[PDB]
């Protein structure tokens, strides 16, 4: 149907047609009597998977011929969400599969609706690994994804009255065709024992072994015959464990727990000792599969020029003293050289200054779990701290606050120094992030070594994240500007010569509706919710937290409420407010804010003074399936999180790209998008970073605010009264509370410029032309924010390795 | 190469080599430079496997359309061992595999040998409904196996310093290529909550669910295109289950443990929980699915015309309340009509007369478990001794003798009587176990309804016990009398006719004398152990259990030792005397039945003066695949239980089709073997059951036979003083003592029969020809045990079928 999905040929048509069929007989063992839509898609994924295997096989035995530097990104999360319509995509096979499947009787846009998402990740920093996996495939690079096979990904988020409910994310139950199972590249992974001291070294001895098996997901690159790996590892008992008879197998689940689920918690930190294991597990099975690669290529001097080890956050800090461990304990190499390999091995990227999210392990914990690590790690940190003092001599404090090791109550391991000691480069995920981590709470490390700093701005997969879920937009740019822009986003800027073009502006604007059209018939069909396609829609999709300020939001939207309410009959630009996304189940707080949410809209949803004015829905179950849907038919984008707190957000880029305007603060890469598309372009609005710090200096007095601002005051009171909860009148005691007296994030400090600049949406979005034109500004100027971008800077800077988009044969 | 083995055409060798590529390439994603033997198996099993689905997909569309009636076989256990082999014979692919792959460069022996037994199973029991749906399909019955997908098997046995030692069964580890699971007719199961009466009938309410995903096996007829299913379902939580979050999701494997692991005591009764819940399980789900396949064909009438459910012992009797349960509760039927529904549906096959097997569940369990199956049993229970107390007014001790419910310190179910109760036919299992039934257990009965009793003797495949594990008696069998006896095994009577031909003798012989070099030399590669293949092989393999009398066996070989001793320079018949089997954990007497066997070993398998004309070998692991390997080469076959123990016995069996003479007892099946082989042509030694009760009612007084058999005196002098166990004398107390005290299976009383039995053995086997044309006559008329027989019986005598060889189109 569209250019960019690709040739409809008759030979290939004709193929995917039998093989399908082929598929259906014998991998599904049914006939089209009795398949249903879930066989149907399953006999399309095995078709879609044969043609990935070829390119698989010989991508890696090219890798084993030329030897490259390998680049080894271990992650916690892979938020990979769908694969079928991506690997259609990045073969070219979307319109022969249309054509093939719509010749066999069958819609495919259906078929694709019945793929759960592959959910092994809790947002940003899971889906930052998918996009990153991608975009190193279409680079040519040649980079293996190492994490964990979690039987259960992110829980399923029920609403059920206004609450949140979670559900077990079940995905592997109809079974995984993209993994292939490679039991045969097991290995053992050491827990609890003790350490002994021999004549020639130290031996960890009495551990229990879990076994460590390897799954493999191929990641294709875009349209150059690359395809990757993805290895995650589940945990499997040894088969003498524990070996009545009986309770010895049962007691097997111990062991195969370490795999069982995925924390929850957005990565705020839990010191819970599973977690621990988790981290170690992976950590360990991935650098014995990295040295015994290394070894098929005795001399470790070379290992740096072939190995790369990216750690996304401390999650996998263990890396560094496992890989002395094994260097110093089992190779025998000498503390120093062992050191040097080390470092020049490992890079640790930061993805937060929040203190919650700092992982600070107990001693008592490593001591058991992991006796060895821990006299490593406290080695690591005695030879780190006389290189502070011969540095800043006598700076006893500097000593303190650098240690790796936190006294206190608790001894504990802060695993963001342990990381920062360990690798020759630190990036932070956007300017603003990496210049605080440089002012703030890494300036005594910025000061000892300011070579090993780094930015490394975040992006998104333009594959994905506009030619998958905007087919529509992805056409009409690739109609004026061809195709080359999908893997060199900076050829958008072509887009600024179209600025004034009639037909163009048309088009842009006729996009968005149907966008926008599809999504409220979606809304209807799966959850029966009514809404009016003709009024902006105003989203804020992303994790439930209060740095990211959805009460901000709440504010404005009972503002616009109650200004309705005093003057009825006056025209006011029609909104559908949409928040959604998920809280950490044992995140109070997040939970209180959800149902404020869907309180609200019982209210405001079913005045008939409002009418179709206002409404306000909150979109269940986030994930990314669901923002495929949501982003493309977004008008405005909230990213209102307190100045300094987001360090980046990936979610503002994929509203960027995919024609809506942002309403937004001074933080994270809002900055360096405002900067790419110039501010006139942009609603920015609140305190900077340094007015948030002027503030906290004279103290945050909320009381201020309410006493001064009438119309703040009077949501207040609504709140606490009851008017949001009748029969529960001190439902959100606890809000108010939080907001008047102890409130981190600042929310009434910016309510009256945030409510002030949506006025000013509001005023362009009944210009339809000047709404369009700014949006053509943004999507042309969006550049910067492909991941490609990113990963080209991490390769030429940190792994010291050239990208490629040169094809391999096919 | 053989005859027996099928055709081996240029397009089927052609057409099978690339689809074995293809699975290799596509299914495995390996080239031939990364692959290992493992991996070539895989595409081979892949490849076969094609080949049945279509055959598969027909036969069931076949009984869709004709809709005949349904057999439906309710197991716990069934032991299917390897089935890449058994594949090819049945679809008469094995010599077209063996020269595709020889075309390849590859033996495809060797790739046979990579297959896990698929062990679901203990022993007899196990294997019998193995044989049962092999013969099932033969005979082109619409059959279904039920049971359970048991995620670990029985347990492989290590021996270490002479002692058992249990390691889990992991036989999923690699992948299982011949099921295929089907989520999509996943079933919910309930437990626990408590019973609700209402104005329109009892509500069942309060229950834990537990979902059964089924997972469906191919079971191919003989060269018929009869594709069967063997249905095993495996527990799954459900997605809302214990819906902290973590801990909610880790106790998933409560649920799921239901699943998890085979009960290892070959169905000694052990009144576990878990083991109640698995038998509720594989009930509660099979009769959903029942009754879903026949009202997709309101009046229940018809149900026992198209439905009949084989109880496999008394594991599955849930069956019998849990389908009064559904007709009455749920379908509303009246009492009567329910009752009588179940009794022409259900068919009771009892497996042993000993109680420590017999099935007595404690009331407060089912109490708890099951609430509604009690008070239906206890209904049952009710108007059963009704109709008891109208047939024998008077008779109180009647009452209580046939009562379901045993009363004492605690009370109990007894499940054999339910079985009775709700069947309308009870079976043994060969001919003298059938009558201690109606003259002993189930006297009572008998006497109330004589007509339910019946026999059915047990037999083998002759598929997998002849063709599959001796092709080289196979075909000089079918060089005389052609290929019609596979599946008509009656025809091996014509054998008779060539007991005087000398070619035949020497044929027979030969084929004997090449299974034992085999198997010699499978002992020195896979356990470094030296035996004469000379010698007379001696075996007794099945499991350690007090009533199968290894000890007497022990007895034996300790005698022939001291003759030796006695008279060094004498000539003795040489003799490898191999005896193997699996205890059961928790059995401490088989443990040290084990130990003594091996200790046996170490004195007379390294005394100089015994040389090789003595050597006693425990053969570890005993499983299929063994048994496939042992009793081909095996000359003489030991079934030397206690007369009344054995109920029938299957490895018999397999020994008398696979060319070994029999040492044994006049018990179980050994009675009907001796009357068609003339028991000339068998050993028989020792007390038949009326000899066993005569020394019953006298008192077993052990101490007699010592004080008046001087060999049995020195023997139990050498076992008691520490001959067999230097370094620890007292070691095997615990088996004098029970030998000398309490000895419920009398091994004293036939020992001086069962050595001389023995010397008329040795005997016999210096004469080479007359030892040849006795197996000739035994091999000659071993037809009435092939399980074709018993399952033509079984379809005609109680299920009320009628069997088919017609071919159903390819
Ligand atoms: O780098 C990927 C993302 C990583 N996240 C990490 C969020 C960590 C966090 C989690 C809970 C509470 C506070 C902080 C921040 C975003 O700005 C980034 O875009
Ligand atoms: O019917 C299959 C077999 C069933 N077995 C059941 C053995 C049951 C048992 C298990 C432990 C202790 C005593 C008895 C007996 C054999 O004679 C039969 O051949």
């Amino acid at each position: 149907q569209i250019s960019v999905r690709g040739l409809a040929g008759v030979e290939n048509v004709t193929e995917l047609k039998k093989n399908f069929n082929r598929h259906l007989h014998f991998t599904l063992v049914k006939d089209r009597n009795v398949a249903t839509p879930r066989d149907y898609y399953f006999a399309l994924a095995h078709t879609v998977r044969d043609h990935l295997v070829g390119r698989w096989i010989r991508t890696q035995q090219h890798y084993y011929e030329k030897d490259p530097k390998r680049i080894y990104y271990l992650s916690l999360e892979f938020y990979m969400g769908r694969t079928l319509q991506n690997t259609m995509v990045n073969l070219a096979l979307e319109n022969a599969c249309d054509e093939a499947t719509y010749q066999l009787g069958l819609d495919m846009e259906e078929l694709e609706e019945i793929e759960e998402d592959a959910g092994l990740g809790n947002g940003g920093l899971g889906r930052l690994a998918a996009c990153f996996l991608d975009s190193m495939a279409t680079l040519g690079l040649a980079a293996y994804g190492y994490g964990i096979r979690y039987e259960f990904g992110i829980f399923n988020q029920k609403i059920c009255g206004g609450w949140q409910m979670e559900e077990a994310d079940d995905w592997l139950r109809y079974g995984n065709p993209w993994e292939k199972a490679r039991p045969e590249f097991t290995l053992p992974v050491h827990f609890y024992g003790r350490v002994e001291h021999t004549s020639q070294g130290a031996k960890w001895v009495d551990t229990q072994v879990v076994l460590a098996m390897p799954y493999d997901t191929p990641v294709p690159g875009y349209r150059n015959n690359v395809v990757n790996t993805m290895r995650l590892w589940s945990a499997k008992a040894p088969n003498d464990f524990n070996l009545g008879y009986i309770q010895a197998v049962l007691d097997r689940n111990l062991a195969e727990n370490i795999s069982r689920v995925l924390y929850p918690n957005d990565n705020f930190f839990e010191g819970k000792e599973l977690r621990l294991k988790q981290e170690y597990f992976v950590v360990a099975a991935t650098l014995q599969d990295i040295i015994r690669r290394f070894k098929s290529s005795t001399n470790f001097d070379a290992f740096p020029d072939k190995v790369a080890i990216q750690l996304n956050d401390t999650h996998p800090s263990l890396a560094i003293p496992e890989l002395m461990r094994v260097l110093v304990d089992l190779e025998r190499l000498d503390w120093d050289k062992a050191w040097e390999v080390t470092v020049k091995t490992c890079a640790y990227t930061n993805h937060t200054v929040l203190p919650e999210a700092l992982e600070r392990w107990p001693v008592h914990l490593l001591e058991t779990l992991l006796p060895r690590h821990l006299q490593i790690i406290y080695e690591i940190n005695q030879r780190f701290l006389n290189r502070v003092a011969a540095a800043f001599p006598g700076d006893v404090d500097r000593l303190r606050r650098m240690s790796l090791v936190e006294e206190g109550a608790v001894k504990r391991i802060n695993m963001a120094h342990l990381c920062i000691a360990g690798s020759h480069a630190v990036n932070g995920v956007a300017r603003i992030h990496s210049e605080i981590l440089k002012k703030t709470i890494f300036k005594d490390f910025y000061e000892l070594e300011p070579h090993k700093f780094q930015n490394k701005t975040n992006g998104i997969t333009p594959r994905r994240w506009l030619v998958l879920c905007n087919p529509g937009l992805a056409e009409i740019i690739a109609e004026r500007i061809g195709e080359e822009y999908i893997s060199d986003l900076d050829q958008l800027r072509k887009l600024l010569s179209y600025v004034d073009d009639e037909a163009f502006i048309r088009d842009v604007a006729k996009v968005k509706q149907e966008n926008k059209l599809k999504f409220a018939a979606y809304l209807e069909r799966e959850y029966k919710v009514h809404i009016n396609p003709n009024s902006l829609f105003d989203v804020q999709v992303k994790r439930i937290h209060e740095y990211k300020r959805q009460l901000l939001n709440c504010l404005h939207v009972i503002t616009l409420y109650n200004r309705i309410k005093k003057e009825p009959n006056k025209f006011v630009v029609p909104r559908t407010v949409m928040i959604g996304g998920k809280a950490a189940p044992g995140y109070h707080m997040a939970k209180m804010i959800i149902k404020l949410i869907t309180a609200i809209g019982d209210v405001v949803n079913h005045d008939p003074v409002v009418g179709d004015r206002l409404r306000v829905i909150f979109l269940e179950n986030y994930r990314v399936s669901l923002a495929e849907k949501v982003i493309p038919a977004a008008d405005l984008s909230e990213q209102i999180s307190t100045a300094g707190t987001e360090a980046s957000g990936t979610g503002n880029m994929k509203f960027m790209l995919n024609g809506a305007l942002t309403i937004g603060t001074m933080d994270g890469a809002n900055v360096e998008m405002a900067e790419e598309a110039g501010e006139e372009n942009f609603f920015i609005f609140g305190m900077r970073v340094e007015d948030v710090d002027r503030l906290d200096q004279r103290g945050y007095n909320a009381q201020e605010y309410y006493d001064r601002i009438p119309e703040l005051r009077q949501i207040i009171e609504q709140l606490s009264s009851g008017f949001f909860s009748p029969k529960q009148p001190d439902l959100f005691k606890d809000i108010v509370n939080m907001l008047m007296h102890h409130d981190r994030f600042k929310v009434f400090a910016d309510y009256e410029e945030y409510v002030k600049c949506q006025e000013r949406v509001s005023a362009l979005y009944k210009n339809p032309r000047e709404w369009t034109r700014m949006v053509i500004r943004n999507i042309a100027t969006s550049g910067k924010f492909s991941s490609d971008r990113t990963i080209a800077q991490y390769a030429r800077e940190i792994w010291g390795v050239e990208p490629s988009r040169q094809r391999l044969p096919a």
